[PDB]
DNA sequence: GCGCGTACGTGCGTTTAAGCGGTGCTAGAGCTGTCTACGACCAATTGAGCGGCCTTCGGCACCGGGATTCTGATGGGCGGCCGCGTAT
């Protein structure tokens, strides 16, 4: 019943060198996340300071 | 008792491999069947084994005889006693 992260689905950039570290891919990069309990039609293009705390994070990071 | 520290319990997510029932294959247990070697049994003779009884040399620790070293009464000779004592 919960509205958390599922899957991920697509990923592009938000703002438009070596390696970006996490930090770059906060204030740098926008993520399509899909939320569970919900259909892949509701897709949408969320980050971290967006959404704040929400179940399941681990799988964004892995990502 | 108390206080500091941290490690181990509880959670979620990720991940890895047990358990399920499906088939196939053949090895190794279990059965089976004939022979005969090896163990029980009975016999008769013999000495290893047990009770009965007292053995001898070597090793621990107490011992043995003889020369030699240290302590004690002995003794003439050089000195000191100053105080009673006989002679003029």
């Amino acid at each position: 019943d919960f509205h958390g992260i599922d899957i991920v689905i697509n990923h592009r950039l938000k703002t438009s060198k070596t390696v970006p570290d996490l930090n770059n891919c906060k204030e740098n990069y926008e993520f399509l996340i899909k939320w569970t309990d919900e259909s892949h039609l509701h897709n949408t293009w969320e980050t971290y300071e967006s959404i704040g705390q929400v179940r399941g994070l681990k799988r964004l990071d892995n990502y």
